[PDB]
């Protein structure tokens, strides 16, 4: 572990970028130099960092048998060491697991821990919108995202740093206090 990939990821591959047909270690490395973003589902091929065989997308290399990743799902065409992850259709990406921690709520349309189950207030889709604070994606995001007691959900980052300035909803200004406030799965 830690010889081969990039800062997001332990990969023995690069993606094949559909889009710009550029290689990029992952679609963070690609989505942080690219006018557009990389759609992960699309990515049809690789290339094996230790000997460059441009393949099509699996666990270990046609040509040499590097393992490419120890986790590796073909639905995102993603690769790391095992960080436990699982891969939910509902979700429709890779989760942090373990699976069994966790269970995907239809209503706000994300994994969430087993004991927000029945026990939290739902918010429509409310995983698939922009965080209150920093306005960008909550259901993708590799931070864990926190439900509060309102069913509003912050990232765990912006949730912190917004305890250093007050204690409220920062939509609905409902107090932080209370039940059904949890944690949600991390995007792998
Ligand atoms: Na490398
Ligand atoms: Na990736
Ligand atoms: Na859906
Ligand atoms: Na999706
Ligand atoms: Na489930
Ligand atoms: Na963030
Ligand atoms: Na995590
Ligand atoms: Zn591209
Ligand atoms: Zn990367
Ligand atoms: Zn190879
Ligand atoms: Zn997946
Ligand atoms: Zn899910
Ligand atoms: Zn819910
Ligand atoms: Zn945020
Ligand atoms: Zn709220």
């Amino acid at each position: 572990r830690g010889q081969r990939g990039c800062e997001h990821y332990d990969r023995g591959c690069l993606l094949k970028a559909p889009c710009c047909d550029k290689l990029y270690t992952c679609r963070l490395c690609h989505d942080n130099n690219e006018d557009h973003q990389l759609d992960r589902f699309k990515v049809k091929e690789v290339q094996c960092i230790n000997c460059e065989k441009i393949q099509h997308a699996q666990q270990t290399c046609e040509e040499c048998s590097t393992l490419f990743g120890e986790y590796y799902c073909d639905i995102c065409h993603l690769f790391d060491k095992d960080k436990k992850q699982y891969h939910c259709e509902n979700c429709g990406i890779c989760r942090i697991g373990p699976k069994e921690d966790f269970f995907h709520c239809l209503k706000c349309n994300l994994c969430l821990a087993m004991n927000l189950q029945g026990r939290h207030k739902c918010i429509e889709n409310v995983s698939r919108q922009n965080c209150p604070i920093c306005l960008e994606d909550i259901h993708t995001s590799r931070v864990v995202a926190h439900v509060l007691p309102c069913g509003h959900l912050l990232h765990r980052t912006c949730y912190e740093e917004m305890l250093k300035e007050g204690y409220r909803c920062p939509l609905c200004m409902h107090s932080a206090l209370g039940s059904g406030s949890g944690a949600a799965a991390a995007a792998a």
